[PDB]
Formats: C-alpha cells, sequence, structure tokens
C-alpha cells in the first residue's frame, strides 16, 4: 500500500491521474519524482521548468554543478539527483525531443530508466513541448516499465483522451 490517491489503474503496474505533477509531488512526497529533462539539465519550461520553479531554482543550481562535473546526459539516459522539497530523489530522464529531430525509438530506452526504481511519480516522457504523441508515449510506458508508475497528466482534455483510447 502507498499514498497515491485518485488514480485510474491501467495495468498491473501503471496508474494514471489528471494532476499537476508539482502539486502531486508536494502532497505525496514520493521516493522518486521523474523530471522531463534535457541533456543539459536546463530546466526552462514544460514539466522541468515547473518542477525547478517549485524548488526555488535549487534544482537548477544542483543540475549546473552536475553538468560541470559530468557533462551532458545522453538522449534516452538519466541521472538521480535530489528531490529537494518535492521528493526524496528526482530521476532526470531525457526522452527524445521531436522538435529537435531526435529518434522516437529512444523513447523506449528513456522509459527503461524507470525500472531501476520500485515506485515513481512521473509525467509522460517526450509529451508536451517535447513534441511526441502522448498516446504513443503511454503505450511505450505500459510496454516498457515493469515497476510501479503513477503518471500525472496536467491537461484534463488529454487525460480523458488517453483513458478513452487506451487498449
Ligand atoms: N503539457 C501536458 O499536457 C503534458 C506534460 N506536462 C505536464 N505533465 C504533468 N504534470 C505537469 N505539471 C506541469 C506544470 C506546468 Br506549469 C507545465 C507542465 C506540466 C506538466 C501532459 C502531457
Ligand atoms: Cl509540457
Amino acid at each position: 500500500v502507498n499514498s497515491f490517491s485518485g488514480y485510474l489503474k491501467l495495468t498491473d503496474n501503471v496508474y494514471i491521474k489528471n494532476a499537476d505533477i508539482v502539486e502531486e509531488a508536494k502532497k505525496v512526497k514520493p521516493t522518486v519524482v521523474v523530471n522531463a529533462a534535457n541533456v543539459y539539465l536546463k530546466h526552462g519550461g514544460g514539466v522541468a521548468g515547473a518542477l525547478n520553479k517549485a524548488t526555488n531554482n535549487a534544482m537548477q543550481v544542483e543540475s549546473d554543478d552536475y553538468i560541470a562535473t559530468n557533462g551532458p546526459l545522453k538522449v534516452g539516459g538519466s541521472c538521480v539527483l535530489s528531490g529537494h522539497n518535492l521528493a526524496k530523489h528526482c530521476l532526470h530522464v531525457v526522452g527524445p525531443n521531436v522538435n529537435k529531430g531526435e529518434d522516437i525509438q529512444l523513447l523506449k530506452s528513456a522509459y527503461e530508466n524507470f525500472n531501476q526504481h520500485e515506485v515513481l511519480l512521473a509525467p509522460l516522457l517526450s509529451a508536451g513541448i517535447f513534441g511526441a504523441d502522448p498516446i504513443h508515449s503511454l503505450r511505450v510506458c505500459v510496454d516498457t516499465v515493469r515497476t510501479n508508475v503513477y503518471l500525472a497528466v496536467f491537461d484534463k482534455n488529454l487525460y480523458d483522451k488517453l483513458v478513452s483510447s487506451f487498449l
């Protein structure tokens, strides 16, 4: 039993809710919140901009030190950093950005990072400003993630479409 509330169960291990991931993280304080990161950990907009704003820019400060030491992530890759006031840990995961021409096949590799964590609060990777079809992202999530994932979808209209079209 965990503290996530109001989710629709899609499969054995995948759950979904119309929610602001920032507000959900602040309420649940999950062990792991997933950020929709880019390779530079520049948290300017979308989910990343919102999460970073909620940390009062502490996420960005920590991220800049990480990049200065380690260099950029790979598309499809991840790193574990602090969750600040939102979670114990933040798993920064880089899905392909279609608006940059990146290979959508890397979306499966991106979701594989979730399997290193028993339970996660997450957005749909490569959705939103990353330009992928969220219906496809949900399909890849369900077919790739084996650990327990609680998906927060900000847009109510999109949430209803994701549920109603789910196979
Ligand atoms: N834009 C979308 O509808 C999707 C991706 N964005 C988010 N997904 C889940 N929680 C989120 N909290 C946010 C807060 C701010 Br401010 C901006 C964006 C998001 C966000 C669901 C596809
Ligand atoms: Cl977004």
